[PDB]
């Protein structure tokens, strides 16, 4: 519920933790509704296996670090063997021991065969606060001239309209390998409402967000505060 998202917001501030990643923003997002894929927590490639185990193949793993934009993300994992295997080339990877690993993120793998990568972005304006943008995933981000672009507080029906005309103007894809267009306004609603009610998240990024129809799931999620 809310107000631990918001006694979990303080304490990292508190902490000087910055930079929340997936592991660490998935209750504040289920909070609001939204989907993160359950992501675990290793400080040990022993502890990585047993994570896996439990989880079931395959899994990916990922560098719990505040680093990365090299190495860090190993998909595809299929065995305990390729766990440990992997869980030792990332850690001994490390390359000074300056960073404070934590440990490793361990997430199982997505089916992302017939499904739309999208990203979303909340980004603070100067002048006009928050603005969400939703576009598609890939690497190059350009917001002013690739986005669909909302500003909270939104409501179903002006996300709705936002959406189909994102799909108009070829923005976003109105379907590939059909686009759940009340599910993906329904998720900006969702994240319209934890940035109204979260004014402490100075940036929100959700990279990407996956769509298979009725399901929309956050795979990555960072999470700026001050
Ligand atoms: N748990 C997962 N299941 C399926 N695919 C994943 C998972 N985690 C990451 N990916 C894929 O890995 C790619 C992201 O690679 P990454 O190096 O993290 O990108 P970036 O440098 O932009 O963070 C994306 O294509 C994403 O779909």
């Amino acid at each position: 519920m809310t107000a631990e998202a918001h006694l979990l917001l303080q304490q990292a501030i508190a902490e000087g933790a910055t930079s929340l990643d997936t592991h660490e923003v998935q209750p504040i997002l289920q909070a609001y509704g939204m989907n993160t894929l359950p992501t675990w927590i290793a400080s040990d490639s022993t502890e990585a296996v047993h994570i896996a185990e439990q989880i079931g193949y395959p899994v990916a793993l990922k560098l719990r670090s505040p680093d990365i934009p090299v190495q860090g993300v190993m998909l595809y994992l299929r065995t305990a063997n390729e766990v440990q295997q992997a869980a030792n080339a990332i850690f001994d990877r490390v390359a000074a021991p300056q960073a404070r690993v934590h440990g490793l993120l361990v997430q199982s793998m997505a089916n992302r065969a017939g499904a739309q990568e999208l990203r979303v972005v909340v980004e603070h304006d100067p002048v006009f606060g928050p603005l969400i943008m939703l576009g598609e995933g890939a690497v190059e981000w350009r917001p002013e001239d690739q986005a669909v672009v909302a500003l909270p507080p939104l409501n179903m029906n002006l996300a709705r309209y936002l959406v189909i005309q994102g799909i108009k103007s070829k923005k976003i894809r109105a379907r590939s390998a059909p686009l759940d267009v009340a599910g993906l306004s329904q998720l900006l609603v969702q994240v319209s409402n934890l940035i109204v009610d979260c004014p402490e998240i100075q940036r929100l990024d959700i990279h990407p967000l996956l769509a298979s129809g009725s399901e929309f799931t956050a795979l990555d999620v960072t999470l700026d505060i001050s």
